[PDB]
């Protein structure tokens, strides 16, 4: 209970209903008595029996999908599975299968607010990989490929599924290209204070650093459970740009430039009960993303302090919003950036009036769309977006990306 | 079972929620769905004194008399006067803990920090609209405190067999009119144009102007309600103009200085106060970028960009955002500077992490809707929105209710 939900928008006063959360999967981490909608995460292998019913919710739904439910070809293909899990406790999908899958899984992320692309994503099928050199290569073609000389393509490349758990592959990095974080004995950080733990990693692992603010992170590549290695990416394949103010001649002198592919490489994607733990996935940023979060973030850059400095800001009280109007300014750079270089970039106007749109046409063709109102709206300006008046339902579908733990707090060293 | 932790990302501290267990009215959310970004998830003597006993149990426990003779005594005081009577009366500190304790469980505001300064007001004895209105009018002169704001709630009679309602109709004691334009546009406040409508309806003679203040529409006993003009000397109203920009000035906004939140329902004990006007002073981005940017309201961010003459073709610009926070340091710069109390998004962020802290501490926990207690600007720069929050209803409440006319039948 019940069959209907109703959302409204209360800037339009748009009413949709939802129908789709009656597919919703795993618990949400909320109850009847309290709320957890704004808890960052509210949360060995699968068994034959916990198995075969969701191997069939995923291959009923894929053959409902291309229109040939209860075929001949369905009953087969559920045949097939049911047998396999049976003498081997898994089964394979079939490429179309994973395909769809993997769309699937960005369709269904709820905190995403790049979604309405989720049907044009190139999915690499790296499930022949055995090694960590054969990693590296499918993860610099998925690189090339996505950055495209700046007209970036979403992407994302798939290596072999779990096992035992003791055969994963992973990568250890949190994105395929990121910037070193130095922590230095006087207590200060160079770098980007988010990525020093993964830093001293790498550099225990042999990665000799250049100790400048934005190093390019090696990557640390896990193949068939065994211990990860280094290997650097070669410099011609990471755009990066130069932030630039379209006004303050000075705003170069600030010395920022950021990567232009965000690629996030350790979560899990998770099909028809199968685990792909090592699945990294590239879009193409929101200004705020880098301008917002990454820049003025205390815990990151950092810069709020110095740009306003350098426009002559009251900074004594905060009743003069000289962080607000610093951050304005800081955004409005790395837009026209990215712009000036060709490098593709959405601001979060029009992320947000494109996702609004994104999400009625799946409640019309669809029945609803999950999304995660404490993560679409954006870090700045919320109310004048238009996702900020728009009710949202949250839940789980599958297949999905999930989360999972750091791996260096799970690996068995050889 | 268990408590629970809440993190900020941001300092890493972590709290431990216990408070939560003590929780007893529904969030809206499942196991399998999360509604926390719907506005709203939607008494005989029998249910009525288990609710009170719950309300009488914690205020005692609250004033460390649990168990004692006087408690006792209440509650056969209480469940005589329910049967007796269908209904029961507060006690004078009940009224006041309750009243308190509905502001202090109000999960959407961020103003929660100063719960106990409370100034309450008990208007049980009204019977009219009239009285209705000197009792308003004594909140606003007494709130208002010529720009030293103080908070404070006016609670008007319980409802009973609910045909005789105490309702102030307005949505806040002080509200500028919207008029529906020939061509279809909309002169001052968009948001209140139903209601100007009605009042005009009861024949209000509109100045039909950009700021006309509301005349109050006050509803007694479940009667008719009866319109009354709030003299002017008590509405307290700023000139809105920049620090910087001269010409803003000439852009001729002024917003009010009281917020009085007037058509909300206060539950205590069970009891049902339809009419429990409650007054705070304002956090500027209510005002600059809520009550002035929103498109459905007075939408002003289009005629400012044009006199801050910035590129307005493309929206990559951030025109809108660059706009905003000039309009908000002006919101700012002018209460501020006519010394009536404002606080802005990044101090009242702050006080609310504090009080947080303390809540945890002497409580247990706290509810807190992230949702609503985020700032509708510059939200990652200020210390809640890296906040983990729990949300959760406590009683003694503030609840929504109906805009009294979708209920009332004339006579
Ligand atoms: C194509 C352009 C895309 C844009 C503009 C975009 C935008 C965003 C933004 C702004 C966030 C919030 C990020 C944060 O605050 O950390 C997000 C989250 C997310 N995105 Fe997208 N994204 C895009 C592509 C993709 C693709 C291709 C996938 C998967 C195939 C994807 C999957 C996700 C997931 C799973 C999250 C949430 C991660 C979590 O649960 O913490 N996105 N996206
Ligand atoms: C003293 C200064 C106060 C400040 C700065 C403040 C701040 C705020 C803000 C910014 C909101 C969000 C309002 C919106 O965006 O519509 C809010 C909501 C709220 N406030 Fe406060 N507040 C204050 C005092 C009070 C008082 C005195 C009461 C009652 C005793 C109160 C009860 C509430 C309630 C019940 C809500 C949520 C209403 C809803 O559920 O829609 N507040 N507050
Ligand atoms: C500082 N807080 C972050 C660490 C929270 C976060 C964690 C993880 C994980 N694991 C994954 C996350 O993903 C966000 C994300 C994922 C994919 C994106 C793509 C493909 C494009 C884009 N522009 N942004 C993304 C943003 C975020
Ligand atoms: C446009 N969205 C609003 C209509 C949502 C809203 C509804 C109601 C009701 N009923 C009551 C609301 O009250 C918000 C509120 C309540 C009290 C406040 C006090 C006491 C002070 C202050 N500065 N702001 C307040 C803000 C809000
Ligand atoms: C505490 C809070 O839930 C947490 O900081 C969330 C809030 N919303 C967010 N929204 C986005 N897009 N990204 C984030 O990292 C977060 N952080
Ligand atoms: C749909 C959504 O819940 C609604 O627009 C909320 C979002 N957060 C809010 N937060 C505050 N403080 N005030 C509001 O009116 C709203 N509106
Ligand atoms: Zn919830």
């Amino acid at each position: 209970c019940p069959r209907f939900l109703k959302v409204k928008n209360w800037e339009t006063e748009v009413v949709l209903t939802d129908t789709l959360h009656l597919k919703s999967t795993l618990e949400t981490g909320c109850t009847e008595y309290i709320c957890m909608g704004s808890i960052m995460h509210p949360s060995d292998v699968a068994t034959k029996d916990q198995l075969f019913p969701l191997a069939k919710e995923f291959i009923d739904q894929y053959y409902s999908s291309i229109k040939r439910f209860g075929s001949k070809a369905h009953m087969e293909r559920l045949e097939e599975v049911n047998k396999e899990i049976d003498t081997t406790s898994t089964y394979q999908l079939k490429d179309t299968e994973l395909i769809y899958g993997a769309k699937h899984a960005w369709r269904n992320a709820s905190r995403c607010v790049g979604r309405i692309q989720w049907s044009k994503l190139q999915v690499f099928d790296a499930r022949d990989c055995t090694t960590a050199h054969g990693m590296f290569n499918y993860i610099c073609n998925h690189v090339k490929y996505a950055t495209n000389k700046g007209n970036l393509r979403s992407a994302i490349t798939i290596f072999p599924q779990r096992t035992d758990g003791k055969h994963d592959f992973r990568v250890w990095n949190s994105q395929l290209i990121r910037y070193a974080g130095y922590k230095q004995p006087d207590g200060s950080t160079l770098g980007d204070p988010a990525n020093v733990q993964f830093t001293e990693i790498c550099i225990q692992q042999g990665w000799k650093p250049p100790r400048g603010r934005f190093d390019v992170l090696p990557l640390l590549l896990q193949a068939n459970g065994n211990d990860p290695e280094l290997f650097q990416i070669p410099p011609e394949l990471v755009l990066e740009v130069p932030i630039r103010h379209p006004k303050f001649e000075w705003f170069k002198d600030l010395g920022l430039k950021w990567y232009g592919l965000p690629a996030v490489s350790n979560m899990l994607l998770e099909i028809g009960g199968l685990e792909f733990s090592a699945c990294p996935f590239s879009g193409w940023y929101m200004g705020t993303e880098i301008g917002v979060r990454d820049y003025c973030d205390n815990s990151r850059y950092n810069i709020l302090e110095e740009v306003a400095k350098k426009m002559n800001l009251d900074m004594r009280k905060t009743s003069s919003l000289w962080k607000d109007q610093a951050l304005v300014e800081i955004n409005i750079a790395v837009l026209y950036s990215f712009q000036s270089d060709k490098v593709t970039i959405v601001d979060h106007h029009s992320a947000t009036e494109s996702f609004i749109k994104h999400m009625e046409n799946e409640y019309r063709c669809r029945g609803g769309c999950p999304a995660d109102w404490v993560w679409i709206v954006p870090p700045m300006s919320g109310s004048i977006t238009p996702v900020f008046h728009q009710e949202m339902l949250n839940y789980r579908l599958t297949p999905s990306f999930e989360y999972q733990p750091d791996p260096w707090n799970t690996h068995v060293w050889k």
